[PDB]
């Protein structure tokens, strides 16, 4: 369990960013690591086999906006990024989840297209293949995996921001709606802790949110927990040693540098550190410290 860091890749502040930085909860330190080859915001991060993957996003620059179909892998042992096979389609504001060593890329946008499509990456073959599409088009979708089922939560379908959510059952290659959230949320942070799917923050179409709700997969209910200290949309999120960490985002005024940590035992959020600069739209995941 020891020696794992929270990695934050990419993001947005004025333009899309190439930063890869890693935070050590055990000593409070931050490390700046190898930049992404292409700056991206609206990407997702995940880890398989100790390698960190950056999936999708968009490169916003003064010279334009390019939605990304890229999959790039970072090896902490070498501090190097390598390109992997690209997805079938660019996906900005994507959601990803990992089941049994396979990466699922969910939704996202390509220009004015809002995807319902979903595709699955096999690291051992370096190949993507499409799977069944969601029942709803969703960008800014939160994705998490619990008990080898994949959940897609909230987002924006091109017309309305969503409180709906759905679950993918891999052995039937089928999506089914689940109970909708109590709040409309696009760009929320979605993760799994214990037997629940948490949805933190986001934008309800009117304001950035500090509220947080969790879906108990057994009872099929959404319940609010303690709100974050800060309203945040387009936040990064991950879980580490039994606590949720939320990183950055936009509060309606500032791009936040604050990182908050949720303790489910006390139902409290605490501010634990600050990123090196404020940003939104980052990809976040946990793996071993680099060499
Ligand atoms: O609901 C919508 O229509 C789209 C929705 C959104 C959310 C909150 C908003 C909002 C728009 O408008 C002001 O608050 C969204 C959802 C997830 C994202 C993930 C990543 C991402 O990456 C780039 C990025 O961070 N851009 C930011 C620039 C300035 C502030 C907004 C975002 C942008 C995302 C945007
Ligand atoms: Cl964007
Ligand atoms: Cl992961």
């Amino acid at each position: 369990k020891v020696g794992r860091l929270i990695y934050t890749a990419g993001g947005y502040f004025r333009q899309s960013l190439s930063y890869l930085e890693a935070y050590n909860p055990s000593n409070g330190s931050w490390l700046r690591l190898a930049d992404l080859q292409v700056p991206r915001s609206g990407l997702a991060g995940c880890v398989v086999g100790g390698l960190l993957y950056a999936v999708g996003g968009r490169n916003n620059s003064p010279d334009g906006n390019t939605d990304s179909s890229a999959l790039d892998c970072y090896n902490p042992m070498t501090n190097q990024w390598s390109p992997c096979a690209s997805m079938s389609v660019p996906r900005n504001r994507i959601g990803v989840g990992v089941i049994d060593g396979h990466i699922y890329a969910v939704g996202g946008s390509h220009g004015c297209i809002h995807h319902s499509s979903v595709e699955r990456y096999e690291p051992e073959r370096d190949e993507w293949h499409l799977v069944a599409p969601m029942l709803t088009r969703r960008i800014g979708v939160g994705v998490a995996v619990l008990n080898r089922l994949l959940y897609a939560v909230g987002g924006f379908d091109g017309t309305n921001r969503l409180n709906s959510a759905e679950c993918y059952y891999p052995e039937r290659n089928e999506w089914r709606m689940i109970t909708p959230m109590n709040t409309i949320r696009s760009g929320a942070g979605v993760c799994v802790l214990h037997n629940c799917i948490y949805a933190a923050g986001g934008y309800d179409g009117q304001d950035q949110l500090n509220s947080v709700e969790r879906y108990d997969v057994e009872t099929e209910t959404w319940t609010f927990v303690a709100p974050m200290r800060h309203h945040r949309s387009a936040l990064g999120i991950t879980v580490h040693q039994g606590k949720i960490y939320v990183l950055g985002g936009y509060d309606g005024h500032t791009f936040l540098d604050s990182v908050e940590c949720y303790d489910p035992d006390s139902d409290t959020w605490s501010e634990v550190t600050r990123m090196t600069s404020g940003r939104s739209g980052v990809g976040v995941a946990v793996t071993m410290e680099p060499c």
